[PDB]
């Protein structure tokens, strides 16, 4: 519980903001039929031009205002194109001689927008908000979007709009109007978007927290504080309990750290009959220097490694969403074997042979492959709960930047139905995931000469699949999936976390 | 048609063995419900024991010789297990008082053997042939096996047994003695017979492709590779055309020709055609990357691990298409028209090579900013795709050793497949299942296209920021298929068998199965 | 003259070669130290040691024939100077004839038997006193013990280090260079060391000649110009010579040697100089030298840090050593021997015409070779050059080559490595090393690595894919191209270039010549 320090100035807790300006935004959804009102604030239309790549802007909806109508006349809206993500907006006086702001965001030439297109649209939207001091924004949907994509649009606008100043030292809007066809069906999605937004923004807060602030001790303390605020059971496992359990793999990674290993175990149990038990496991490495296999090669981005607990952050954000929504007929376990991978006289070293909590011995070939070591014991622990689904999520292998890149997470697993559910949850959360195979032919490269199994392949380069084959050895009789978010977790362009997985994991629990 | 040379000692053609020793093998399939005759040669039993990891071996088939039976009594076979890949040699005097050789290969503890497990059995089998001078091999199938797994057995056996001595001179392996007959004892032998011919045609198509890949770059060049295809087309009675530089100039193939500007061998564009003597219901175009050697260009492969010495394989895609042409041209399917295309060149370093930053114009008008001269595969394939599209086909399928990222995505076992059309990918995925050449579907993330927006040309050859290289190349290729169904098979990672130091001929059976089950 | 191709009219068409060096005009006199040292004009320098104590005091032992110079060199007056190896002091005084003289000393340490390395350092200190001083005579007095072979080494090393190569200086000539015209030497039993004076002079130029060739840059010294250089040398020495061009090389089926050159603008040229003695011929010897006039690496370009591509004008040091040898042999004229000097010269370059990694090529002995790395081009040329050598029917084949950069990690910059298939031949090489004072050290041909040359397609791999001991694996490769003849192979990659002085060593000329005049 007490966070160790080297000097008195070392911080002793993660600053968390629970009450954000987003939560104060009044959101009204009006039916697109009957026309729009432009009586104050910024009014933005979302218009596309199917077929006509880069075609002009044309506004179809009738606005109850003589002056702005004159502005949105086809003859005047012609000079502007629908290039996906392009935008302009103008200030003027309306019928009532009130200064308003009218504009549009180009939604391209495709009709069925993707999550990435939507993201590009929102980015233009937020760009106007951050350089315009208004109190109301109104968005008119002259494009076709389903309920999930609509909810996704709100979540993404909320998340991108929020600016995280916790670590800074030396005026948001208050109303949101949405003009959309079928408003009544879309209304039930607004408050859920608000929950998903924060769940995503909470994970981002932890990830963004640097490793001096966000260490194994303080990160478990935040988990506990989230459980109590949410009224979930919470048990934190310490070194003594961890030795008694024999989690050799997990403890080896921490041997070199000044912060004791802390294993997080949150539990949500719905009030009624329990029909499905689920274990969610997240890689929780608060800083991964690589260990004696130091991240010293050009491109190894050691300065980003505060993010190697992104899986844990996702699983916790899921706890917020799950505890806040309080679904029926489930028991969810949120697990994370937290630690820190450092270079010290005390660290485990390459070549060490260690014994996991299920008795299998493992030969360490590379100390930077530590995430699969910690997940190994977390998966043994999880299977001891007698759950139906074990889903882990982790920034495991940098190889994913060369397979799927920075947009799509990869998912591996030992059960077709579980991989199917994760994909469908990817469709409804709009968090993109792609199914990759656990190629059995590669398993023999983990045949250790001395230990029971190798930690890494010495030859095979498809590390994302090799790790998957290693993890498989630690689940004996339970549907299990594995989601490698190493490439998607961090938004390199915006220089901030994405919060990837929260909504994906929640949709998996909910539907 | 004439291969340029620098010295009179430079080879002017690819050595190609068409009548291989495997071809000289007389295969018969006998019905096991009738006993196995153990006269001469080596006769091998494929046995398993479902249950414990290394159960014991138990011969089930009726052996048509008293002495052998008394020898193969369970009491004698108890000492040996059926560990997958295990084998043992037996010697005895049969009923005729003659010396016979018999043995077994462990088929593991599984009932329905896996493809990868079948291979391991063939290799173990081949090992028994390699240091032995035998005239006949008999194999009794005491394991469950479908027709498709029987053919795959023959197929794999033929390819591994075949030893490529085209380039030996004083190290010709004496003691090499191929068997002359192959006997197969199987249940319902009458139904598996149909697969012997097919396992033969599929075998050679693959070994053919492997001969072109293995052929060093000095032997196998753009001129000599096109010469080889014309001979193949002439044997198979396929229509053939070879576009030379002047025609390629007239067709305005700036991307393709720019790659070869630095080679000493002129560009040669292969176009073979098969069409059957009935109505045509499907018209396919198969495109193969045909880079006979890939130095990288001015973006020289000099970084560690770039394996410049392996780049004679950068035409395995072309080899696969020509290989498919043999199988299709031999079996001759009905109601199809198939164009086998390849834009062959050599990516070299010279005062005549194209440069990074160069801007070139493809045959479809699109200007291209070259960002890395070693991304030359997508350039040649761009002009080949627009060429294929002009033919008015239903399916355009290309197969290429395009991107090294494949090793980090799927590894050395599975090829990746990309496309713009679910239906065609599904047909490739099915064909992958039945040819037994594994492939995994990867997506063309549209979000990355923006990193191809060039500031001066119409399109970027490469992305500057994105590292998912296989996906980006697929996005580039996508810009040269305007309205046709098109899939893309990246074989950069599966083409070369690194452990054996020999090509796999990957793609031949896949492409054929695609053509024949349509 | 055989015409050298050019790109522009300014490209040089010949290697500039100086044959009449200032060292050829110095008159050498050797005096017996018994009977007195006279102190004439110029500089007089004593070589003094003090066995026992390091940095010990210097005492002048020999008898000087001058009262003033004697009084000045009194032991009590010399104790202020030590004998630390290399130290040196200059003295100035008037003699018996009221004339100014200059004397001094150079310290030779406290060890009894100086090594060639120690002699090198003593000579370097002498040269330092010769530079920036307009002297007409230098005299050296040997108050130290050296055998006949080490005394010759002193003269040659003195001559070599004294020489300054200005062939490529135009506006920056040292307008202050003035060489001595006379050199006196005082030593005990002088009559026995006299015979070494003329051999040392011959040995100096032979080595300085190879040095000129090596330092000549690849645009001056290319396959055509260097073969032209050898022709002229054979012509001045009445040596037999035949220069095989591409046409014969194709007839001779030298596919390995030709492949390496396919990418050059200078056609391959094969040098073959012959010295046949007039007497009954008892030994026939073929010396083979690696002749790469510039080694870019080929498509396996030298781009890795520390690859020193800018040094690769020296990949023909073996050929230069062998030609330097030919000068000595042609000049000294051994009596009962037949010597063939061979070099398969070419240039390893990047072009559309170059051979590629992976290429399979056929050597003149019909063996096919899979090219795994184009930067290992030397073993390819030597393979064919060895086949040609055995066809001549000699008693010994000895090749010398800057073959493997591993040499820098095994024996370093001082000792070369000798490999071979024949203990007796390797002993003759080791013997010639002692007498030439050019250090060689025997390294093994480890047969266990042979298997890693087993190509899957060709007859043999050019390179091992797993074994890192390049210098051994190449020896295994070459050994496959000599079937029934004693053959040794001397890798000089590490020792050829003198990094400190920024010039070539000419290493191997004297080693090889001594071998030629061996029992
Ligand atoms: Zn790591
Ligand atoms: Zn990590
Ligand atoms: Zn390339
Ligand atoms: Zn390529
Ligand atoms: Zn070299
Ligand atoms: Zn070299």
């Amino acid at each position: 519980s007490e966070v160790p320090q080297v000097v008195s100035l070392d911080p002793t807790s993660i600053p968390i903001e629970y009450n954000t300006p987003i939560h104060d935004i009044k959101v009204q959804v009006y039916d697109i039929k009957g026309g729009c009102n432009v009586e104050e604030g910024l009014t933005i239309f979302l218009v596309n031009n199917p077929g006509k790549e880069n075609g002009p802007v044309k506004i179809s909806s009738k606005v109850n205002d003589k002056q702005v109508s004159e502005f949105l006349k086809d003859e005047n809206m012609e000079k502007f194109n629908v290039k996906l993500g392009t935008s302009k907006h103008f200030y003027m006086f309306n019928d009532n001689k009130n200064s308003v702001a009218v504009g549009y965001v180009g939604c391209g030439s495709v009709a069925d927008l993707s999550e990435a297109d939507m993201k590009r649209v929102v980015l233009s939207l937020v760009t106007m908000l951050h350089d315009n001091k208004l109190s109301k924004l109104t968005v008119v949907f002259e494009i076709n979007v389903d309920k999930n994509l609509f909810r996704f649009f709100l979540e993404t606008l909320f998340y991108e709009y929020m600016t995280d100043e916790r670590f800074k030292s030396t005026e948001y809007i208050k109303h949101l109007g949405v003009y959309i066809n079928n408003a009544d069906t879309y209304k039930e999605e607004v408050e859920k978007a608000r929950v998903y937004y924060f769940g995503t923004y909470y994970a981002s807060q932890l990830i963004a927290a640097p490793s001096n602030y966000c260490n194994p001790v303080s990160l478990s303390n935040a988990a506990v504080e989230l459980a109590q605020k949410l009224n979930l059971e919470y048990k934190i496992l310490g070194v003594k309990e961890l030795e008694e359990l024999k989690m050799g793999a997990y403890l080896s990674v921490g041997k070199g750290s000044m912060y004791p290993n802390k294993f997080i175990h949150l539990t949500y149990k719905s009030k009624g009959d329990v029909k499905k038990k689920i274990a969610l496991v997240g890689k929780g490495i608060t800083f991964d220097s690589g260990g004696y296999n130091l991240k010293a090669a050009p491109g190894s981005m050691i300065d980003l490694m505060k993010f190697d607990m992104s899986g844990c952050a996702a699983v916790l954000g899921c706890a917020y969403c799950v505890g806040t929504l309080k679904p029926e007929n489930v028991e969810i376990h949120f697990l994370s074997a937290v630690c820190e991978n450092m270079v010290s006289k005390n660290s485990y070293r390459p070549g060490d042979i260690i014994t996991a909590s299920n008795g299998k011995t493992i030969e360490v070939g590379n100390t930077d492959a530590e995430g699969r070591l910690t997940l190994a014991d977390a998966l043994v622990y999880a299977e001891k709960l007698g759950v139906d689904y074990i889903v882990d999520i982790a920034t495991l292998t940098g190889a994913m930047l060369y397979s799927l890149g920075t947009s799509y997470a990869g998912v591996f697993g030992n059960n077709e139905e579980l991989i199917n559910k994760i994909l469908q949850s990817s469709k409804t959360s709009n968090e993109p995931v792609w199914w990759l195979p656990i190629i059995n032919e590669y398993r023999a490269t983990l045949n250790s000469k001395y230990a029971d199994i190798n930690q890494i392949s010495s030859s095979v380069k498809a590390s994302s699949i090799v790790a998957s084959l290693f993890l498989k050895e630690f689940v004996q009789n339970t549907a299990w999936a594995h989601i490698d978010i190493a490439g998607v977790s961090w938004n390199f362009k915006a220089r901030k976390p994405k919060g990837f997985g929260v909504r994906l994991l929640t949709e998996f629990v909910l539907n």
